[PDB]
């Protein structure tokens, strides 16, 4: 289930980190945008910038712990205040948060492993409505 | 606390595991034996190495799934008999690991930082003290 898949992603979390991050660029190559740095570099040259391991792995790290503490795949309200507030997320919306997870959630089902890929889609809704709550856009 | 403790090592675990891995083999330089790969080679020359970074996230990874398990910082007997029959654990002695909870301590109180050093110091000896009652020496 969800608080095994946590664990599971836990256990090689750099790895997965930057393979789903990469998902989500591609999936979403208008995401890139955001970070300007990574425009007209292919996933193995990405592998190999220092600014792009480091942030995805901090995003995944503090995500897991969201994912942890949450009921019933419900986030903190702390944590979703927390998101909001965070300078570097100012000029973000609720919209960059649903395309990660949607991204998320089809690496999972893609992946053959055994994600509760349906959580992963209850997790990410419920995050996207406590930011709005929290007060972003 | 010793959970917050846990929360804020896993924000940035690759380099907290780096970090006190290092202090621990620089503080006993006879335990850098059990690591043929790590002889001969600079702090530096190590967070060079993909398969340094790995390793040692896997092991705090781990580390502090055991902490977040245990309770009143005495693990369950179920984690400390995982660490003993692990395979990479073979001809390791209870002795190994005091070592490291020194280093760990160590680090902990010399980073300027609000980590509750106590705990950490008595969940390494419960930990030692369940390692034996699970069969290692
Ligand atoms: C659960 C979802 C997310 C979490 C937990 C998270 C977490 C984080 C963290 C911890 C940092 C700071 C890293 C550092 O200072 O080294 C960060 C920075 C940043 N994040 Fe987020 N992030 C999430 C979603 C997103 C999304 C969806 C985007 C953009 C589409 C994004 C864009 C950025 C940017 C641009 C920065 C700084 C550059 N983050 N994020
Ligand atoms: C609570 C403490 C520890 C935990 C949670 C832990 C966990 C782990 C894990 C998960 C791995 C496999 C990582 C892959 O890659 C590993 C490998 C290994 N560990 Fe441990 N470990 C601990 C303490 C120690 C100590 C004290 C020693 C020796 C002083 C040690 C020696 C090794 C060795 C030699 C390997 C194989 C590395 C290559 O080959 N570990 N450990």
């Amino acid at each position: 289930g969800f608080k095994q898949d946590i664990a599971t992603l836990r256990g090689d979390l750099r790895t997965y980190a930057q393979d789903i991050f990469l998902a989500f660029l591609n999936k979403y190559p208008d995401e890139k945008r955001n970070f300007k740095n990574y425009v007209g570099k292919s996933d193995q040259e990405l592998k190999s910038m220092a600014k792009f391991g480091d942030h995805t792995e901090k995003v995944f790290n503090l995500m897991m712990e969201v994912a942890d503490r949450a009921t019933d795949c419900v986030p903190l309200a702390s944590d979703a205040s927390t998101l909001v507030q965070m300078k570097q997320h100012s000029g973000l919306t609720t919209g960059n948060f649903e395309k990660l997870f949607v991204a998320l959630v089809e690496y999972m089902r893609a992946s053959g492993q055994s994600f509760d890929s349906q959580s992963w889609d209850r997790f990410g809704k419920n995050l996207v409505s406590a930011l709005s709550s929290a007060g972003m856009k």
